[PDB]
DNA sequence: ACTGTTT
DNA sequence: ACTGTT
């Protein structure tokens, strides 16, 4: 069982030094291990040569869902006989149950399920089971609360052709995973018995027709629903249950005798304290709970009852995609100085909503063992890591002994040239630099500290005739692609906006980057910031960086310093190369 | 009030002659009329125009959603001080309920609303009511069943500044809504009352308030409120507030399951009638506990009491009765309006067939065209290629050819079938040279399967259009084929929106004899205006025999490049490609 | 063809 | 900053 990368290519520039060098750390026992990947320098590429090599289960761990899908694209490319998979929340849109002290408002909690994405992440932990090359392309979904792994093989019903069952049988199993039975009106969560045929309906209208040949399995085949059209012939089928949630019936009563004796000690507290509209509130949303539970067997927001169903100790920490994994697993994180804090700061922030619910009496103090993992809690869990950045977060480097530098690009480009100049006269100047990237046919991107100086510069440089964009703070996957390709196709010559670390601003049209108020402070103004900022105009050839500020900050010294340094090693490569780099590639 | 018309550009071409035709045919009464306009003429600007010189309450029909949304953007530029609405469905994913007889398999409804659409359609209904310069760009979501325009007067909350209402009274006709009180636990679909102040949490996902500030009797101020943070939102003037979401009603269905029960049990239509009874009676039930059930819809001819066979209410029914209907791409549109009820009825008399729904379900409908035409006042057909429709009833038609940048319609070259292949292979290879690109349609998916198989074997950067692509991956294929990644575009339908790029100067047209739908006089026109962005554009059929469609393609070709020549030689204009 | 469509 | 979130 191992890993086939299918490339084209072979490793170029600076990445056959980082493969070997993040190779011998993992088989030397390293654990902690930076790659400081310049942008440019195709940081996938030498990872998938890493997870070729070392031949271990793998976890991506992206900071946002745009990132772990160009990921995925990326990976199932390189690896097609392999396990890529993709493990993200299945929720289109979630708006979490929350309270509001400042104006005595309850929010409640309203979401919506993508059944695409539903089916993606079984496919996710399924593979897990199944085979040892696995890379699974996930977001902080994978520090929050999954089902037991022996609780996961016991609750899917997998079926395989010339298997012996009896029909009976199989209906129990899909009765105890909630599905129910109607052979008068079949539909979607049912299943019906025509002959020696069990037919089983599970979005996207599709069906498992079983064929018994006495207590053998004779056939499995996918029908379409709408048409009945025989869809295709299988040989292995695993059918997931019709809730989404569905608790295991028999260890229910206990948990409800659980959660009333949690009430009661709850409600003597809240009364010995005076809280009397809290304990009024907390008596009358729990009863009702428990009500509903009784009598359907689910209810709203059944996740927070998760410690009393599972008849856990409490405190307890819970089951994670990290336990589907084997000891012995390894785990990249993409833009670990941004990932890192996002992994880090779920808990607090988990635990922080759902505390001011606990005051207020909204739920009870075992709705905060349904949480994500403790920072604490998935360092337990690290093997060996790989952190990714351009420019790597405090934790990174307190971890890791050596950093891996991969700064030399295949194309040759090199990172721009910074001047810094006053802001007396910052626009003129700015203005100027524009109108002569026009004259030149390339494109500029601007950044401000408020969206106010922002929106303004847009209406002053549009009064100018400059064809400009204002780039919003809240921006669709979509407006964005529409914006990127507009400013390359030359729709718009110039780029307005706090915040260009945006997904795919890095454009080879773009040969200025225009940093307004440098010297002040803001997260966009940090050294970090900075470096990435610069790095919007190093796709193209004769790309440069203009910092207006009146002194020079650390933050900017360090920017500075650290593109002296990279640009330096890249014009020496080239030197010994003979190469001269060119603008949009080839 | 009247329509003001905000532009910075003046009528050039021969929109000054269209204006002034149409213009003068709604004043001389003036019936159906139709706009003959080429695109890339300035067909939305022209209708702006007559919108602005005839003022009565607009609406616009697309037969798409994306249409529907390039529509508005030009709309709203246009008209910005004046009510620009957007009335399209709500749903992001609707299942319709349905039965499949020929594998006994029931469909359930399954559906999921988008809040903001629904806020915008709720923006232009409301409209319709206050002012009469409103334009509304809609799909067919017209023709489908909404209230009596009378039915929302009374079940929506209307409140303005100065106002006068008694405080109590509000309350009343908030609670008569679907309000409850709540000050102990205040969130969605709850009042509050605080102190001369009444806090409203509307609907959804938006997650705002309503704070009403009364002066005694009066609304003294009525502003907008971030619940998740108690921020104010903004100040408000007016403000609709719309339901948190009958016995005759309950009656007048038992009664008509009865009787469809005597029906089916003579008929012998046992099982059918066991569905029913244990359907309707669950329904039934759950009206009248919670008063509502799911597919409460099902019985609205019910709910209002309404006849049998009775007409529903649509958007159509908010207009006044001298109001504007403009149709753009009539050829596609109209068929698609048409098609509808035929549609909606076939599937519900299946399930009324089967005992799932009554047959009073039926009543629950989109238009009939019959009924839509009823409602026609003062009509404009747009179209570059109008229908049989538009035709048998436009008096004359007003054509409007000539483009502003002289851009020439392509010149068509008829080759034959026998060398199709190197033929084509040897002009996609000349236009890689030139920096050009190709756009080829083919009939089949095989062929064309096997063209992008073949043209990848050689060399060609190419990529194959799925009949099934999604808005993103459309928007991000032409990006990809304008910036070169790849330089041939193969696949079956090439109307597809955008895809008419000015990089594109050949058009192929494979198995241009072979007649299917995409092979129609008015299909071929739109193929070949796919290279009409292009100054140097040329269309290539191949095909053995010449099809009366592909003849009348061709001519009309002729006569639009003919046209657009001769006005290029009378002004001097040398067409450059604007990229 | 392909998109539209169910207070 | 801005995105995450059985
Ligand atoms: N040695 C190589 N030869 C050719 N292409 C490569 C090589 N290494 C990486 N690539 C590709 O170069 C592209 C650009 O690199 P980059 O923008 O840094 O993306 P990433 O870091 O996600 O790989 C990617 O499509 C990547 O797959």
């Amino acid at each position: 069982d191992r890993f086939e990368l299918v490339s084209k290519y072979q490793p170029q520039g600076d990445q056959p030094k980082a493969i070997e060098k993040l190779v011998k750390g993992i088989q030397e026992g390293k654990k902690h291990q930076t790659l400081l990947g310049a942008t440019g320098t195709g940081k996938t590429f030498t990872v998938s040569n890493l997870i070729k090599e070392v031949n271990k289960p793998t976890l991506v761990i992206a900071h946002n869902k745009t990132l772990a899908g160009q990921l995925y694209s990326e990976f199932k490319e390189f690896f097609p006989n392999n396990a890529v998979e993709y493990f993200v929340s299945y929720y289109d849109y979630y708006q979490p149950e929350a309270y509001v002290p400042q104006t005595d408002t309850f929010i409640e909690k309203d979401a919506s399920i993508n059944d695409e994405i539903d089916k993606l992440r079984h496919s996710a932990t399924s593979a897990l089971f199944e085979r040892r090359d696995v890379i699974i392309i996930a977001s902080v979904s994978c520090i929050y609360g999954l089902g037991s792994p022996e609780e996961y093989r016991e609750m899917v019903v997998s079926l395989r052709t010339e298997m012996e069952i009896e029909r009976n049988e199989l209906l129990r199993k899909l009765v105890d995973i909630q599905y129910a039975r109607n052979d008068i009106d079949f539909q979607r969560g049912t299943f019906r018995v025509r002959g020696d045929v069990v037919e089983i309906f599970p979005r996207d209208e599709h069906c498992v027709r079983v064929e018994f040949f006495g207590d053998e399995i004779e056939r499995i085949r996918e029908v379409d629903a709408l048409t009945g059209e025989i869809l295709g012939d299988r040989d292995h089928v695993a059918i997931f249950p019709a809730s989404h949630f569905v608790t295991r019936a028999e260890k229910m009563e206990k948990a409800i005798q659980n959660i009333e004796k949690e009430l009661e000690e709850q409600l003597k507290v809240m009364h010995e304290n005076g809280k009397l509209l809290e304990a009024q509130r907390l008596e009358q949303r729990t009863r009702y709970d428990l009500e509903m539970m009784r009598e359907m067997g689910f209810c709203s927001g059944i996740e927070n009852y998760s410690r009393h169903l599972t008849l856990r100790p409490p405190g307890s920490t819970p089951y994670t995609l990290l336990d589907y994994f084997p000891d012995d697993f390894m785990i990249v994180v993409d833009e670990s100085h941004v990932t890192i804090p996002q992994v880090r700061g779920m808990f607090n922030g988990d635990q922080a909503r759902k505390q001011v619910l606990v005051d207020h009496g909204f739920r009870l103090p075992s709705a905060l063992d349904n949480r994500p993992l403790r920072f604490e809690e998935f360092e337990k869990h690290m093997h060996n890591i790989v952190y990714v950045s351009a420019t790597p977060g405090p934790y990174e480097i307190e971890h890791t002994d050596e950093m891996v530098e991969q700064i030399i690009r295949p194309t040759g480009l090199l990172d721009p040239l910074i001047d810094v100049r006053p802001i007396e006269g910052q626009i003129d100047d700015l203005i100027g630099e524009i109108q002569a990237r026009i004259e030149r046919n390339e494109r500029v991107l601007v950044t401000t500290l408020t969206k106010k100086m922002s929106e303004d510069l847009t209406d002053y440089l549009k009064e100018i005739g400059i064809k400009v964009n204002y780039l919003h703070s809240e921006i669709k996957t979509l407006e964005r692609i529409e914006i990127i390709r507009d400013l390359r196709l030359g729709k718009y010559d110039v780029l307005v906006g706090i915040n260009l670390l945006r997904e795919g601003l890095d454009i080879p049209e773009v040969s200025l980057v225009a940093i307004l108020d440098a010297d002040k402070e803001g997260f966009l103004r940090s050294e970090r910031s900075l470096i990435q900022t610069i790095g919007r105009a190093a796709r193209n050839a004769e790309g440069r960086v203009i910092m207006y500020a009146d002194k020079i900050t650390k933050s900017m010294e360090i920017a500075i310093n650290e593109t002296k340094r990279r640009r330096e090693q890249q014009e020496r490569f080239n030197e010994e190369h003979g190469i001269t780099p060119k603008t949009i590639n080839k």
